[PDB]
């Protein structure tokens, strides 16, 4: 009984580490999309006014 | 022993909910990137005209 | 070994709560980027219509 409790916990820990990695990648990409939107906003405002 | 099985089942259920939310976040982020690149191409067309 | 299991379970629950809070912040920012993209599309369309 002790062994397969330890097995399930090890599996959960592994999924948790994968979740943290996926979140870190999501944060980096979301950071680039926000910056990209700001760059587009500057170009369209330039087109509107000039 | 019983309180551990309950906690493991609860954790597993929480992990699945997080995986599902992450999958939707990834789906939406892919479409936002795709949309941002399309807008970039449209603004460049106006700039070059 | 049982105490190790209890600690790891508690560690996982706490990390899961931190992940949920981070996901909640990610959703808010993602909601803001979608709104910003829609506003940019209308502005680009406004110039294109000329």
């Amino acid at each position: 009984r002790m062994k397969q409790i330890e097995d399930k916990i090890e599996e959960i820990e592994s999924k948790q580490k994968k979740i943290e990695n996926e979140i870190a990648r999501i944060k980096k990409l979301l950071q680039l999309t926000v910056w990209g939107i700001k760059q587009l906003q500057a170009r369209i405002l330039a087109v509107e006014r000039y």
